[PDB]
């Protein structure tokens, strides 16, 4: 019977133990409540402290999600390819959301340990943590693992532009909830000083957000940004108020008055609320992050220049074919792209991001020649891996390099990573890289327990070994904030700095290199600016 | 008495024995006219069959040289290192220059009939002579016959006025009669007048590649080098011909009503004159050289190349690492580094001095600022010395003769391409220099075996006099069979050049075959560029 004192009452547990021997077995209490259900009035609103319980909490099972909906049409390039490929055992958890769903799941290992914090997201719109057990990690490394399910959707990011709807709500879950282990994880054996914050895809966008946000200060030390950054076309909304606007004419009120429009809001249920469709702009979110002015006082990059972010410990890193899906709708069976369909792809691209400037014709021809192997031009293969490039570049790789580049100019340490290996399975093509979202099963050490049905690979040895070193990496950052540091393997991970740009190789043979894809990196930084106004 | 019977005489030639002893002797027949003295009337004419003699010709010295000044401003990039280096040496063979300068020199092996190279020599198109170079050594190895010859230059010799009164091309028609000479008279000193190449470097490259789009040169040769030139480079050919030449006849005052009237007063006047005049034409242009013509070249060379003209010959060509030394050694410091300030400074001439203001330039300097940084090592100077280096190097050399090499194997015509990877260690050139223009001679005409001389001061080792015997042996293969690689073999094979394959050779101490040689820049200078304006 693990039961844990908390600030708020008692709560048991249950001590579940890994199917391979040699790690041992991890309490995991289940469900959680961090803030009081943002359910009613509360509805629109920061969260607020959860009440007591006076008897001794359940914590085995999973509550119920926030209201989200799959089935509904999302963009899908956004969405990791274990979700969009395994949608029917999503829906397995998925099944019957809830309003009432601020809640989170710790799992401990059998003095004081740091504590992660692992923030999921698919699009702004779905997912959970509770896909995810951080049993198998929390095993090896000997830390303390957090998952966390947050207000989303609609009822987590709508905005109104002004006083009567702020938004960021989400991030403000994510922030409160922090807080909440930051006052309590102490009960569980856990290092307040030493807390991390971590996600993939938009769950990264989230960290990146809150490492900029002055609500954030003191809660944490270091954070994770994988496969994400709050520097991408998707990740703040720069039009929510068309939106919203768009939502309310949908429901049925639109009116003048913004707070009259949102009372309005409060009353309909969030089962109509989601099951709406909007679509935003291509490469665009329509729900999602605004500039504030609490939360996000000014534009990310602004923030970054300012110095909020240069007191944490960052490590972060990209995929080599994150861009998967951009290229996906077009493949033909000779595992290759014509030069028409190379053509409609890039000025599509261009179309869609850029939005028809002055000068685009000569920005689409520059472009066109920059992601061309002229050493063999003709193949149809290589036109396949340059055009995963050119959006696994402009839409991940640079704004991450950009991040790291502000966040070590003065020294501050900072860490940099390459994804060069994934899974061997059916929910991708055989010829494709690590794309957006295969570094997941590794860091969380799926490997160790072998195929499941979230990750169905065939899980070799080889793949246990690199999820055991990437995992070492991570825990050894969380413990001393070097991933070199206690605990050596048995290659040493050099510190970022803007003129060396020392990143590490993970794969088969892992290994340190510099300026990943540096002129590519600079042709986006510098040269395009130039071309347009 | 090395002695020889042609259609217009007998001439006396001397037997010389090479200092080393592998080498055998070669028998040389110096200063043969191929042509009537064009001078007086026959200046600005194009030239006329030699008169006969009757008796036995002395061909032991060599004749005076082209009117010619070295001292004079010329352009100073298109110039080889070993010309501007040693110009002291240079000036003693350019001493006493005079008009009646229409001759050849002829060096012949002492089996069957042999192959035979011309050699076109060419500084500037105001400068040079064939008299520094010696064949002996080539001829020797190679056991070819090879004449080197003198042909019009300067005013003299490409002076334009647009229009009958002066065509102009003298110098492609000198060069055009003294292969007719040899076509017609080979034969007489056992050559093979059906195995004719005609070869040449930096200037006389492209005076080679003008003579393969020509007219006036169908069954003449059927091979040819193309050696660190071609016809499409930005001072290959004047496009402004009428300028300058009404800015030198103002200069010299025979300004007058009727071109032809001008034309008759610069015939009246003296020949050093007309040499001495400063016509400093624009930047990476030349003031004085081929036009446009409509007879001898009817058209813009690259329409000749599309046309398929010169598909009929064996073209052999390529580049060396380092071509725009002087591009970038103004700015030099003795960091051996280029600051920023440096680099932007001569990348925003370099557009200026090409494309002269048009529409976009802003976006295009931009653009070519960035693709030639090295983004890994952006703040290291040396690197940013190399880059500074490669962009003239490839501007001006790689991208044209790349352009020439693909429009030549576009139908499978037999095409080489080459890059010279290697050079002489001298005081001629800075130590921290690839192969620059003009580091390529010294290896094809075998100087290494006989070691430094006035004009090559190079401290020569062994692996010199090996990569020289190679590179000749692969010149003489190619002169015999059309194959670099048969008969005698290499004691790796030269694949043919095709726009598919791409296929090179590395010539240099470490040969070996490789593919789409910068094929990145060459695309960027041939794609985008046009693009980017306009």
């Amino acid at each position: 019977a693990p039961t844990v004192n908390t600030h708020f009452g008692k709560l048991r547990g249950a001590r579940v133990p890994l199917p391979s021997e040699i790690l041992g077995p991890v309490d995991q209490y289940l469900g959680v409540p961090y803030a009081a259900p943002p359910i009613g009035e509360k509805r629109f609103l920061p969260p607020e402290p959860p009440p007591s319980w006076s008897g001794i909490r359940n914590a085995t099972h999973f509550p119920p999600v926030c209201p989200q909906n799959i089935h509904t049409a999302v963009p899908e390039v956004m969405l990791p390819v274990w979700f969009t490929a395994n949608l029917d055992i999503v829906a397995t958890y998925i099944q019957e959301p809830n309003e009432d769903c601020l809640y989170l799941n710790v799992y401990v290992p059998t003095g004081a340990k740091p504590v992660m914090v692992y923030i999921h997201g698919g699009s702004y719109m779905e997912g959970t943590g509770n896909m995810i057990d951080g049993s198998i990690l929390a095993s090896y490394g000997n830390v303390i693992v957090i998952t966390l399910n947050y207000r989303v959707g609609v009822l987590g990011f709508l905005s109104t532009g002004d006083q009567a709807a702020k938004g960021n709500y989400g991030l403000l879950d994510q922030i409160q909830a922090l807080r909440w282990v930051s006052e309590n994880i102490a009960f569980f054996g856990g290092d307040p000083r030493r807390i991390t914050v971590f996600g993939s895809g938009i769950g990264a966008s989230c960290v990146s957000l809150l490492t900029l946000s002055h609500h954030s200060e003191g809660l944490f030390q270091r954070a994770i940004i994988q496969s994400g950054s709050a520097l991408s076309s998707w990740a703040v909304n720069y039009q929510p108020v068309k939106y919203t606007s768009l939502l309310a004419d949908k429901v049925g009120c639109n009116v003048l008055d913004t707070v009259d429009m949102v009372d309005c809001l409060r009353q309909k249920s969030a089962k109509e609320l989601v099951e709406q469709d909007i679509q935003p702009a291509r490469y665009h979110v329509a729900f999602g992050p605004v500039i504030d002015g609490d939360v996000i006082p000014d534009d990310p990059e602004i923030l970054m220049e300012q110095g909020e972010f240069l007191n944490y410990d960052i490590m972060l890193g990209v995929n080599q074919g994150e861009g998967l899906k951009f290229v996906e709708g077009v493949v033909d069976p000779e595992d290759g792209v014509s030069g028409t369909d190379f053509d409609y792809s890039v000025s599509n691209f261009v179309d869609n991001l850029y939005g028809y400037p002055e000068g685009k014709d000569t920005l689409r021809e520059t472009i066109k020649f920059m992601y061309t192997d002229w050493a063999d031009r003709d193949n149809p293969e290589t036109r396949r891996k340059t055009l995963v490039a050119l959006f696994t570049d402009h839409q991940w790789v640079e704004p991450s390099v950009v991040t790291a580049d502000l966040h070590a100019r003065y020294g501050s340490p900072t860490y940099f990573y390459a994804f060069y290996h994934h899974c061997q399975s059916l929910m991708k093509p055989a010829w494709s890289d690590a794309a957006h979202g295969d570094e997941v099963p590794y860091v969380f050490g799926v490997p160790m327990v072998g195929p499941t049905d979230l990750f169905p690979c065939n899980f070799s040895k080889n793949d246990v070994m690199l999820s055991a070193v990437v995992m070492t990496y991570w825990t050894n950052f969380a413990k001393t904030g070097d991933p070199n540091k206690p605990v050596p393997q048995d290659v040493a991970w050099s510190k970022y700095n803007p003129r060396d740009q020392l990143y590490l190789h993970i794969g088969l043979k892992p290994r340190v290199r510099d300026h990943y894809r540096a002129t590519k990196v600079a042709f986006w930084k510098h040269l395009v600016p130039h071309l347009y106004n």
